[PDB]
DNA sequence: TCGGCTTCGCGC
DNA sequence: TGCGCGAAGCCGAT
């Protein structure tokens, strides 16, 4: 649909029909920024076309009870300072409230919309609002990839098993689909307050807190700055202080050398193509590039084949035919340490070194990458059942992490708990053949009394 | 029908 | 600290 330095394998027409007389709608959820859209470039391209306005919408789901302060005013503020974004661009945002299979249908037919437009996500609440406005409404619908590199519907047409099966299909298209992104022109066509959404928001979920015991709250909001112009610092940041040893610290919990880019990619702060621009023309370790490149390119990009191909992607089902036959073989065995969900929560565990990961979950809502293998596969250990491990793991996951809620994540959970894109190891008790990680492994690899005293 | 796929453990 | 190095499945160029 027009436009030169547009890729129309980033579109996909999800509903035919008649092309309105009126705006282009872009429903936007998954990618909230303004610079380095797809979805929001690709539905200034169509209101061109039609001499039509583009405009913004938000539908804010109830979804939110179930996530906590740190995951709402991180998106809240960064929505603030999208809706002055937008407005400099003469785009107008429109902020719903309620489910948007109802929604967003009202809003097309209030609006006299021509044509809605959406960018893509693979988790199973967004396609059932995708079906539910497609029965609703009457004019054209189409979808973005604005999230990965390439296009998750073109990178590979079925699950990938591992990532050396998924890598070269990836490098292959990046010639192709790895370009620069236009700039986003302003609107020729001029034609509910956050700040009340805020308010009523952290008042329900005030209660559902986690405090210490001298109701002192344990999380702490100044390590993250959220928004679309604090993720450029960071990005800036990392290229120019953390990119050189990345690729030797990288498994260091104790030294500060990850991106920190996980809670502005999962909020769509920031473009994962554009960091892999700027990582690409920097000048730094050869290892440390393919290291950084291989984990928001290759991990990141399988994390959606794996839940966009996988609609289980959260069960017991999804593990491989190996893992599954394993795992159930090991049912029976006696574990050495039992812990419910509120002992994993309060980390209540014999493990200091556990207790210390979940310190660093509960405080600053970004725990370091290495820990998080350790985290989840101590979950199996010492859990009732593989069931009840991924409850456990997936819970604690999306309620404090930043980045939680994400393909990234179910993935990752699905990687140390179910062997998912991996490969069996050594038969062990209770884990089977599943990846065992001991405390050990991590003494020789980094000081681990310095992380126990750094999150007591 | 082999090949070498990490974010492993553990011994120089 | 790098470097080996067993221990286990299923994919993919054949
Ligand atoms: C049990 C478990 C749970 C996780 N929970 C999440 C989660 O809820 N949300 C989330 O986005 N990621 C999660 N991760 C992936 C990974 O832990 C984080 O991406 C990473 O820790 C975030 O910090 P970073 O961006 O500074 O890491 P970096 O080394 O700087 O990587 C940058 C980006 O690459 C991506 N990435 C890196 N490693 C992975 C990976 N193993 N899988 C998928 N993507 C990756 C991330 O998007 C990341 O932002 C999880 C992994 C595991 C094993």
């Amino acid at each position: 649909p027009r436009g030169s330095h547009m890729n129309p394998k980033r579109i996909r027409a999800l509903k035919s029909g008649k092309q309105g007389d009126g705006p282009v709608v872009y429903w936007m959820s998954r990618d909230q920024r303004a610079e380095d859209n797809w979805a929001l470039l690709f539905s200034r391209a169509i209101a061109k076309e039609a001499n039509v306005p583009v405009v913004v919408v938000f539908c804010l789901t109830d979804e939110f009870l179930e996530a906590g302060i740190r995951q709402y005013e991180f998106m809240l503020k960064g929505l603030q300072e999208l809706e002055v974004s937008l407005s400099r661009k003469k785009i107008p945002s429109f902020f719903l409230r309620g489910d948007p299979g109802e929604k967003i249908s009202r809003f097309v037919k209030d609006y006299n919309a021509g044509t809605l437009v959406t960018d893509f996500s693979p988790l199973r609440i967004k396609n059932q609002w995708i079906e539910k406005v497609i029965s609703g409404i009457s004019i054209p619908f189409f979808e973005v990839d604005a999230h990965n590199v390439v296009p998750c519907w073109e990178a590979s047409q079925k699950h990938e098993y591992a990532a050396h099966t998924f890598r070269p299909k990836l490098y292959a298209l990046l010639p192709e689909f790895l370009e620069e992104f236009p700039e986003l022109e302003p609107n020729s066509v001029t034609p509910e307050t956050l700040s009340d959404v805020l308010e009523t928001g952290v008042k329900a979920l005030l209660p559902e807190r986690a405090l210490l015991k001298n109701k002192d709250p344990l999380f702490e909001p100044w390590h993250f700055e959220p928004g679309e112009k604090a993720a450029k610092k960071v990005m800036e940041s990392f290229i120019a202080d953390r990119l050189d040893s990345y690729g030797a610290l990288r498994n260091d919990p104790t030294k500060n050398m990850l991106s920190n880019l996980s809670p502005y990619l999962h909020f769509g702060q920031i473009s994962s193509q554009r960091v892999v621009l700027e990582v690409e023309k920097a000048e730094s370790n050869p290892g440390s590039k393919k290291a950084f490149l291989d984990e928001i390119l290759i991990w990141k990009e399988i994390s959606d084949n794996f839940c966009y191909y996988n609609p289980g992607y959260d069960g017991f089902e999804s593990f491989p035919s190996w893992a599954k036959e394993s795992l159930n073989a090991h049912r029976n065995d006696v574990r050495s340490h039992i812990y419910t969900l509120e002992e994993f929560e309060a980390g209540k565990t014999h493990d200091p070194l556990w207790n210390a990961s979940q310190m660093e979950l509960l405080s600053t809502g970004k725990m370091h990458g290495y820990t998080r293998m350790y985290w989840a596969k101590k979950i199996l250990e010492w859990s009732e059942s593989p069931e009840k491990a991924l409850e456990i793991a997936i819970c604690l996951n999306d309620r404090y992490e930043l980045d939680g809620r994400d393909p990234n994540g179910y993935a990752g959970i699905a990687w140390s708990i179910g062997g998912v894109h991996d490969r069996a190891w050594g038969e062990r008790e209770v884990t089977g053949k599943i990846r065992y990680m001991s405390y050990e492994g991590c003494k020789r690899k980094f000081d681990v009394k310095l992380y126990i005293e750094k999150y007591s």
